[PDB]
């Protein structure tokens, strides 16, 4: 139907049709006469799996004939979604087989629906994870992604009488066509046990085994014929676990639980031995893999110039000891020499400053499942502190500063310290986030080895987040540019001298006037709720957080559900107010900020006199299926955190892209996208940094904001006295006494400039023409944010290589 | 190579090699230059695979259109082995794929070894489900086999220090490519709950929910183009289950512990929950199963006529309370309605009438975990007493005896009398076995429903027990009467004309040794242990057990050791004595049995004095795979259990059809094996049935057989003074203390005609001629015990349908 969707030849829709008959009478063991909606997906998804295969095998011959540097993404999440549509996108094929089920009777678009999301992630972290995999297949690196195979994944989210309700996502319940076991790749992977001192050194001995079995998913680059590997590692016992009979056979599911589950916390840190086990158990499969690969090329100092190991987070930090480790125990070198291999190989990217995400282990439980890392970590310390008091002589809180030990009423291990002194570069994710860095929470490492810190803003794949989710737009900015900015977003530039072309104004008007009314078809068809379409449509989807402030989107709403109740026959620009995310299952805040939104959806959804002029609506179950469909239709974006709180974001790129304008504070990478975009074509309100700093040094009061802002004071009346909850007048107390009281994120000192903000937006949608000439010079500046640009400043200015847009032969 | 392993034709060989490297390309995703003899096994798999599909899908369409009455066989067992080469026998296939294995440089044999067992069984109840599932197919029958899909079936057997070790049987860790899930036909099973009376009738409520998700596998019939269907089902914890968050997600491993793993227990009752669980699990599902099927065809009446179904032993004994259930509760039909049609529908097969074997579950665990099937079985007995009441008034204690219910220390429901009141037919396993059955355990029962009793003795699937793991004697036998016999088995009488045929004597006699070569070969190959081709290989291959007499064998092999020591210059007929097989893991006597074995190898084999002369090799990890191998091998089959307790025996059958010649007791089958060939052809010693009674009538003294044979004393005294474990003297203290004061299967009664039976059976096997036309006479006569002999049986005399030998449609 579309130019970018690819062609559908004769030859390539008849052999589409015909090996789509195959695997559903051959594979899925069906004819016509039986065969289901599912069935015909499989059918599909089998079909076009077929097409990776030939390029996946050969692929992966080139990089053992060729011997590149191999770059080693390790991450205890990958947020990948589904694979389907991708798969065609990368491969040209999308109108093929569009063409192929449409002949066979078949809408694709129904089957695309039925494909679960493969949601081994919790949020913006684990998403980075899987728009970097795609950058760096189109860029033609030799990269593998490395992670757990989660039998759940993020939780699926049911709201039941306005509250968050948790239910496990059983993802591979009817199987996943797109991954391949390969059990004849097992590795052992130790735990516990002690540490035996002989005269060749240490020896870790009396350790309980679980194997570690990979499954690897093929991730395709855009039409260049690449497909890498993803590997994610499966836990097993072995079988001679525990081996009266019939309990010792049960008892293998303890050792199977290691990669059961995936932990639901978005930038928090819990403190459990399971979540221990799991970021080991990744680290030593991994490494064993990685060093494998490396022999089948004694000399371990052409090791960096092989391998290089990215660290998303620190999750996976206990990498830097377990090389450690096998250098020296295993492999018998010096501690010197293997100490600089190690640093050599490893870099860490930091995602947050927020002190509660910061990964700190007890000693005491590393000591027991870990012993001889514990004493490498030791060792580690003490030779990095010696170091740092030479350079600083004299110098004794720095020293207390700087430890990887953090003393006190139990011994923590300080796991980004770790990190930083294991890694050759240190980096953050956008160019605040990463002065911040070095001015704060950093600076003493800075101080000492400040060639080690880095700036790498992130960045979204324009193909998952413009090609698959927005072909409309997609194809209206091909008619002008081409198609060559699908891998090279920095085209876009091009469409400025389209900001005064009355039909290119139209055509992206019209395009999201089309996605705003499929999105409302959508709401009626899967949840039967109705929203105006010719609305604004206000969004905030993301992680329920107090530092992301739903709770100011929430007060924005109130007071404007307050003044159409004050003046019900003034006009006023008609909005719909959505928000979506989901809460950690123990976040007990974000679960009441979850019940708030719906309370107040409760009273204004239903209020004859507001009519159709405001509608509040939760999103249920905010997932990466779900962005694709809301970010397309969105309007206005939300990125209201406070200054110095969100590290980047990546959802704010994804609405740049996709036509929306923003609202946001001066924080992670809407700084850099104000400067992209120009500050005229943004709307900025609220504190900076320096502003939150002032405020901080003053002492944040609450009160005196109630005190002087009218407006302000009625809501929190409502709040208390229980306008929004009739039934259970203080059901929102606590609320109301963490905005008043304790409130961190100082959600009442950005009040009146966002309300103020806010009637610039609507002043400006009044004004469809205008409207649309400021989201061009949004999309036509929003370039720097693909994740291609990202990975091709890690390749080049961290993992020392050369990316390529060169096509491998078909 | 061989006549009946089918043609290999240009155009089939061609297209299976096509075939072969699409699926090691695209379904294994490997090349030639990475693939292992692992992924050439399931490339071959998958191709054979192919063939059976299109057979399987026009079958189950063919019993949807004519409609003919289902046969449904329930068991907790099925021991099916491997599958590449019966699969490839059924279709015809082994040449040709033996054709095209070796033009792509491959040897199919060392392809066929890769495959695990599906040991989804303990011995002979299981592989008799497996056999006639195989009949059933190769008659034309409407049937499906319903069980559990086990994850772990029968313990691998290791040998370590001369003791049985047990390890987990993780079948599944390469993958399953015969079976297909069904995630889409998932069923809910209730557990617990509590029973409301309304005015409406009981209701079970408050029940804990698991899921059952089938998985089906294809059963080929031999070259009729049947394929039907084995359902096994998987335990799943619904989506809700126990939904802090993590440990509710770890939780619902409880759930799925339903299906983990096999209960190792033969013949004997073990009564935990979990069996319990498992028990109602395979029930519950299967008949939701059944009745979708039986409205897909409002009216029960025609329900017998279209459904029968099987209890393969009491195993599935709840199938009569849960049909009750459902028709009563559910569907609504007066109690005597729906008795009548589950009477009508329901057969039962009884297995042993040894106690230890008879399932008597509490009351209270009844009571607590299916308390609605509880008040039914309640009714159903004081039903059936009233009828008993009616037809023997005044008999107090016939009623006693005759109730379900047991009362004692603990009440106990007796689920053979629950099996015999709600089925319209009961059947032992064999002549002499049914007839205990009407004169001894339910006499009761016989004296009030007569016509109810049945005997179907027992048979072998001569696909599986021939053709394929004999294919030399196959290849001689079908050389003189044609290839009909291998469907039609009574066929095999015509070689009584070839018992004086000088050319087939041969020819019978080399195959034989051929055998015993091959499988000297892999004692070698895969153990290392070394044995004389040339000596007579006397077998006792079974489950280990008290009531199997693997301790008469021991009392016989000391003898002729003793012998030798005695008088070492004289000539004795060499022998190698294999006995194999698994004891219980709980089996303390068991175990010690098989620790007396290897003990007395240790002696014997290294014994200068006896070289060659005389060999005991225990035989690890005895399985259905290598039943195959050591069978076609045998000279002498030891079939020697106390005439009464060996219901009927399956692996005498076995040996007869491979040229064995049996020494055994009047037991089980043996007694209708002799009739067939001939008392003159068989080695029958000992007590019969009545000698046994008037043995236990008088008193059995072992003392009084020590004090009167001296050999016998002998051997007591090595035992009891460490003779065969000089650094433990006292070892087998609880053997000899068995022996001589507690033995209930009175093993030194049949010690002096056993003795003096084996020194006929090596008297003849000096004479070669003579032997092996005595085999031949064995052979000749072994017809009987096809179970497809049985099926038909069943089939007409139970089920009330009629096999067919007719073709479908290619
Ligand atoms: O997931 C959480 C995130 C934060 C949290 C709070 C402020 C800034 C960043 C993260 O707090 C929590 C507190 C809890 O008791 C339980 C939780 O699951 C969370
Ligand atoms: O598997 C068993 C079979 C018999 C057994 C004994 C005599 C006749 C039939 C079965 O006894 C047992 C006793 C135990 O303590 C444990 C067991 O696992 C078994």
């Amino acid at each position: 139907q579309i130019s970018v969707r690819g062609l559908a030849g004769v030859e390539n829709v008849t052999e589409l049709k015909k090996n789509f008959n195959r695997h559903l009478h051959f594979t899925l063991v069906k004819d016509r006469n039986v065969a289901t909606p599912r069935d015909y997906y499989f059918a599909l998804a089998h079909t076009v799996r077929d097409h990776l295969v030939g390029r996946w095998i050969r692929t992966q011959q080139h990089y053992y004939e060729k011997d590149p540097k191999r770059i080693y993404y390790l991450s205890l999440e990958f947020y990948m979604g589904r694979t389907l549509q991708n798969t065609m996108v990368n491969l040209a094929l999308e109108n093929a087989c569009d063409e192929a089920t449409y002949q066979l009777g078949l809408d694709m678009e129904e089957l695309e629906e039925i494909e679960e999301d493969a949601g081994l992630g919790n949020g913006g972290l684990g998403r980075l994870a899987a728009c970097f995999l795609d950058s760096m297949a189109t860029l033609g690196l030799a990269a593998y992604g490395y992670g757990i195979r989660y039998e759940f994944g993020i939780f699926n989210q049911k709201i039941c009488g306005g509250w968050q309700m948790e239910e496990a996502d059983d993802w591979l319940r009817y199987g996943n066509p797109w991954e391949k076991a390969r059990p004849e790749f097992t590795l052992p992977v130790h735990f516990y046990g002690r540490v035996e001192h002989t005269s060749q050194g240490a020896k870790w001995v009396d350790t309980q085994v679980v194997l570690a079995m990979p499954y690897d998913t093929p991730v395709p680059g855009y039409r260049n014929n690449v497909v890498n590997t993803m590997r994610l590692w499966s836990a097993k016992a072995p079988n001679d676990f525990n081996l009266g009979y019939i309990q010792a056979v049960l008892d293998r599911n303890l050792a199977e639980n290691i990669s059961r589950v995936l932990y639901p916390n978005d930038n928090f840190f819990e403190g459990k031995e399971l979540r221990l086990k799991q970021e080991y158990f990744v680290v030593a499969a991994t490494l064993q893999d990685i060093i494998r690969r490396f022999k089948s090329s004694t000399n371990f100092d052409a090791f960096p110039d092989k391998v290089a190991i990215q660290l998303n987070d620190t999750h996976p930090s206990l990498a830097i000891p377990e090389l450690m480790r096998v250098l020296v125990d295993l492999e018998r070198l010096d501690w010197d020499k293997a100490w600089e291999v190690t640093v050599k190989t490893c870099a860490y990217t930091n995602h947050t400053v927020l002190p509660e995400a910061l990964e700190r282990w007890p000693v005491h439980l590393l000591e027991t499942l870990l012993p001889r890392h514990l004493q490498i970590i030791y060792e580690i310390n003490q030779r990095f502190l010696n170091r740092v008091a030479a350079a600083f002589p004299g110098d004794v809180d720095r020293l207390r500063r700087m430890s990887l030990v953090e003393e006190g009423a139990v011994k923590r291990i300080n796991m980004a310290h770790l990190c930083i002194a294991g890694s050759h570069a240190v980096n953050g994710v956008a160019r605040i986030h990463s002065e911040i860095l070095k001015k704060t929470i950093f600076k003493d490492f800075y101080e000492l080895e400040p060639h080690k810190f880095q700036n790498k803003t992130n960045g979204i794949t324009p193909r998952r987040w413009l090609v698959l989710c927005n072909p409309g737009l997609a194809e209206i900015i091909a008619e002008r540019i081409g198609e060559e900015y699908i891998s090279d977003l920095d085209q876009l530039r091009k469409l400025l001298s389209y900001v005064d072309d009355e039909a290119f104004i139209r055509d992206v008007a019209k395009v999201k006037q089309e996605n705003k009314l499929k999105f409302a078809a959508y709401l009626e068809r899967e949840y039967k709720v109705h929203i105006n379409p010719n609305s604004l449509f206000d969004v905030q989807v993301k992680r329920i957080h107090e530092y992301k402030r739903q709770l100011l989107n929430c007060l924005h709403v109130i007071t404007l559900y307050n003044r159409i109740k004050k003046e019900p026959n003034k006009f006023v620009v008609p909005r719909t107010v959505m928000i979506g995310g989901k809460a950690a299952p123990g976040y007990h805040m974000a679960k009441m900020i979850i019940k708030l939104i719906t309370a107040i959806g409760d009273v204004v959804n239903h209020d004859p006199v507001v009519g159709d002029r405001l509608r509040v609506i939760f999103l249920e179950n905010y997932r990466v299926s779900l962005a694709e469909k809301v970010i397309p239709a969105a309007d206005l974006s939300e990125q209201i955190s406070t200054a110095g709180t969100e590290a980047s974001g990546t959802g704010n790129m994804k609405f740049m892209l996709n036509g929306a304008l923003t609202i946001g504070t001066m924080d992670g990478a809407n700084v850099e996208m104000a400067e992209e975009a120009g500050e005229e074509n943004f709307f900025i309100f609220g504190m900076r940094v320096e502003d939150v700093d002032r405020l901080d040094q003053r002492g944040y009061n609450a009160q005196e904001y109630y005190d002087r802002i009218p407006e302000l004071r009625q809501i929190i009346e409502q709040l208390s006295s229980g306008f929004f909850s009739p039934k259970q007048p203080d059901l929102f107390k606590d609320i109301v006494n963490m905005l008043m009281h304790h409130d961190r994120f100082k959600v009442f000192a950005d009040y009146e400039e966002y309300v103020k903000c806010q009637e610039r937006v609507s002043a400006l949608y009044k004004n469809p023409r205008e409207w649309t000439r400021m989201v061009i010079r949004n999309i036509a500046t929003s370039g720097k944010f693909s994740s291609d640009r990202t990975i091709a400043q890690y390749a080049r200015e961290i993992w020392g290589v050369e990316p390529s847009r060169q096509r491998l032969p078909a």
